């Protein structure tokens, strides 16, 4: 295999400042922050993780970092660098709307279908990304992707090492392949087409497994036409080469993405509007995104 040459930027704790934190679990803590290199005239928002030292975490962390260096995609969250300080801090481009599933259930009653198909071809490019590069995600769900603009999605939460998302020769035998995630991406789509519900409510954990055998799936969700519902079916096919692959995906969903309301009913679709950093508001005066940094 090709030798891996990403650089691992190594930042001083000195040019960033934690604002508010995003997030508390018990291995660690995300912060909203800024990221300032000196005298470079820039003011980068990030998000920073940090740990509060455990042997094994420390070297999961850095397996993460190790993966988010290696990949640099449109629709793929990759580290800015780390920061070595008593407890490791990883540093990621801040994602200001936070994840689509949150996105989507609090922001419902404005998403119309541009925005829902949108949202499938980007998630597709990311994961045909993630199937150039041999690298298959295993955690595939609307949580995992997080939203930069409304406009723009990017997956997270790749490639490291949640049955009701899971392909069944990974529920049976553990197979992990990007035909495995075909079938996350499906239950993706359909949680974004229903507007951020709980895929199989009120199930047994280990029901799943017979049900997809005996040949139950999700619900057609309200606003899908035939059209939309058909391509999430076929990504749970249970011989994963009819599956589609990503690619294709892409292809069918951006066909579908140029007559939105053909494909998607939403009441009321064209009176529904959604903020656009550009069209209403960018709201410490100056400041670049990590995106254009690159
Ligand atoms: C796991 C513990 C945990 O709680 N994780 C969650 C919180 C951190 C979050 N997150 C990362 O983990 N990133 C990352 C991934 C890998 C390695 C390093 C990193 Cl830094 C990059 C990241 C970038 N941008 C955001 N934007 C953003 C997030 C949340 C919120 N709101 C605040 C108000 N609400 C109550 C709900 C949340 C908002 C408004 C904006 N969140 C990020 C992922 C999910
Ligand atoms: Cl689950």
């Amino acid at each position: 295999e090709a030798p891996n040459q990403a650089l691992l930027r190594i930042l001083k704790e000195t040019e960033f400042k934690k604002i508010k934190v995003l997030g508390s679990g018990a291995f660690g803590t995300v912060y909203k922050g800024l990221w300032i290199p000196e005298g470079e005239k820039v003011k980068i928002p990030v998000a920073i993780k940090e740990l509060a030292t455990s042997p094994k975490a420390n070297k999961e962390i850095l397996d993460e970092a190790y993966v988010m260096a290696s990949v640099d995609n449109p629709h793929v969250c990759r580290l800015l660098g780390i920061c070595l300080t008593s407890t490791v801090q990883l540093i990621m481009q801040l994602m200001p709307f936070g994840s689509l599933l949150d996105y989507v259930r609090e922001h419902k009653d404005n998403i119309g279908s541009q925005y829902l198909l949108n949202w499938c071809v980007q998630i597709a490019k990311g994961m045909n990304y993630l199937e150039d590069r041999r690298l298959v995600h295993r955690d595939l769900a609307a949580r995992n992707v997080l939203v930069k603009t409304p406009q723009h999605v990017k997956i997270t939460d790749f490639g490291l090492a949640p049955i009701k998302w899971m392909a069944l020769e990974s529920i049976l035998h553990r197979i992990y392949t990007h035909q495995s995630d075909v079938w996350s991406y499906g239950v993706t789509v359909w949680e974004l087409m229903t507007f951020g519900s709980k895929p199989y409510d009120g199930i047994p954990a280990s029901e799943i497994s017979s049900i997809l055998e005996k040949g139950e799936r999700l619900p057609q969700p309200p606003i899908c036409t035939i059209d939309v519902y058909m391509i999430m079916v076929k990504c749970w096919m249970i011989d994963a080469d009819s599956r589609p692959k990503f690619r294709e995906l892409i292809i069918e969903f951006s066909k579908m993405a140029r007559d939105p309301q053909r494909y998607l009913v939403i009441q009321g679709d064209e009176r529904m509007h959604l903020p656009s950093p550009t069209d209403s508001n960018f709201y410490m005066d100056d400041v670049v995104d990590a995106d254009e940094y690159l």
